[PDB]
């Protein structure tokens, strides 16, 4: 006659195979190199960003002269990215116990704090060391490619890396970081809630979930848990700065247009 933790774990981890397009099983499939069918396009200098472009994106690159500069394309197809996992993010939070019950505006909050969180918790599994993959896992960009763009452009990966180096280092699964993501998004001191009290009671149920399933999943890692508890905290940190760099690109680029969907996330959050 209590709440089944152990089922709640499973519903939000098929929640999150369903709604992501990408999961770390999926990642790690691609970046062991067996996949025999269309296999990822190596982004590693100018001219194979160009290739995997006309291929990829055509119509990005479609305009002839008009075409914008390289590192204002990559940034566009960075934002693309951000917009469909923002789409991904919002149906996976109907699974969260509570979330769907609160108020719109107050899910609207919640999902405003959250997606970049959870976005950078999840680019993790689609990194290693010396690269990332990109579109839906066709392309596979190096680190060293990005670092080599030009100022301000070489910025906005590099720090991401560095985060993700250290979360793969934990070893995570997707029933884990299903948990995670739902937890980022059940934070009730976000800026702007209404009903504080109810998210709080969400997020601790949430919490619970996770911190039993950690238990079980990692016995033999007894910290894995409050090391997550700081990892979200490094990724509030982590996506403040990204928004700094995101205003730079806005105020001192002309071309790099943001999509209304993310400039709606940024406005007034930090
Ligand atoms: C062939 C097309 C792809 C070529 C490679 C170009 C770009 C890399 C694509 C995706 C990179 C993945 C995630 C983007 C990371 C951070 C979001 C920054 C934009 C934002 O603040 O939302």
């Amino acid at each position: 006659m209590t709440a089944d933790l152990k089922s709640l774990a499973k519903r939000i981890y098929e929640a999150y195979l369903k709604n992501f397009n990408m999961n770390k099983v999926k990642a790690r499939v691609i970046l062991s190199g067996k996949a025999s069918n269309n296999p990822p396009f190596v982004i590693h200098d100018m001219e194979t960003l160009c290739m995997a472009e006309k291929t990829l994106v055509a119509k990005l690159v479609a305009n002839g002269i008009q075409n914008k500069e390289a590192e204002v394309r990559i940034f566009h197809c960075c934002q693309c990215t951000s917009v469909e996992t923002v789409t991904e993010l919002t149906e996976f939070a109907k699974a969260i116990p509570g979330f769907a019950n609160l108020d719109l505006n107050d899910q609207v909050t919640l999902l405003k704090y959250g997606v970049y969180e959870a976005i950078f918790a999840m680019l993790s599994s689609v990194m290693n060391k010396d690269g990332m993959l990109v579109a839906y896992g066709n392309g596979f960009i190096t680190r060293e490619f990005l670092k080599s763009l030009r100022k301000p452009f070489c910025d906005i990966m590099e720090p991401k890396f560095d985060f993700a180096m250290k979360f793969n280092a934990l070893e995570l699964d997707d029933s884990d970081i299903s948990l995670f993501v739902a937890a980022i998004i059940c934070c009730g001191d976000r800026p702007g809630l209404l009903n504080v009290g109810h998210i709080e009671k969400m997020q601790e149920g949430i919490v619970h979930v996770l911190r039993l399933h950690l238990q079980s999943n990692h016995p033999d890692d007894i910290f894995l848990f409050p090391k997550l508890l700081q990892k979200m905290a490094d990724l509030r940190q982590l996506v403040t700065e990204h928004a700094q760099l995101v205003q730079i690109i806005k105020k001192t680029e002309s071309d790099a247009a943001l999509h209304p969907l993310l400039q709606e996330i940024y406005r007034d959050m930090y």
